[PDB]
């Protein structure tokens, strides 16, 4: 559980990501995709893309950040009450797509380190604690759902 004051350092910072989501997504997917390969065979869409110059052309991978990066905020701002906006998430994560709890943490990973060189002045020791920490609630929600539904993740 995030105290009043660790949520408001995160949506504090959420509200400069919002000032360009198209921009983010597809910083923090393309680092993602570059530090780690692998997750690019989840995606039979993308898993042809070569080269950063193509992820950085592709309007669909554009899209796909926006439509994540959307869906993670309007979890973030209910601030921990996050019950129905996980259950669909986790089930077609889950079932469909197959995405085990090891790809949420690489792309956490991807995504403090997008906010630290983009926002370093709203981005400082504790602004980062409290993201980890909110993200790890993600993280430890989403895992549970996955064991209700059936996958180890
Ligand atoms: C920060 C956590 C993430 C959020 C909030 C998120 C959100 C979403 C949403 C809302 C969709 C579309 C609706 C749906 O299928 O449920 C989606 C699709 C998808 N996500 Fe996630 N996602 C996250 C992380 C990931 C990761 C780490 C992977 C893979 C390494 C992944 C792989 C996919 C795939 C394969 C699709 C289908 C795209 C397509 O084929 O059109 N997601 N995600």
């Amino acid at each position: 559980v995030l105290s009043e004051g660790e949520w408001q350092l995160v949506l504090h910072v959420w509200a400069k990501v919002e000032a360009d989501v198209a921009g983010h997504g597809q910083d923090i997917w393309i680092r993602l995709f570059k530090s780690h390969p692998e997750t690019l065979e989840k995606f039979d869409r993308f898993k042809h893309l070569k080269t950063e110059a193509e992820m950085k052309a592709s309007e669909d991978l554009k899209k796909h950040g926006v439509t994540v990066l959307t869906a993670l905020g309007a979890i973030l701002k209910k601030k921990g009450h996050h019950e129905a906006e996980l259950k669909p998430l986790a089930q077609s994560h889950a079932t469909k797509h197959k995405i085990p709890i090891k790809y949420l943490e690489f792309i956490s990973e991807a995504i403090i380190h997008v906010l630290h060189s983009r926002h370093p002045g709203n981005f400082g020791a504790d602004a980062q604690g409290a993201m980890n920490k909110a993200l790890e609630l993600f993280r430890k929600d989403i895992a549970a759902k996955y064991k209700e539904l059936g996958y180890q993740g």
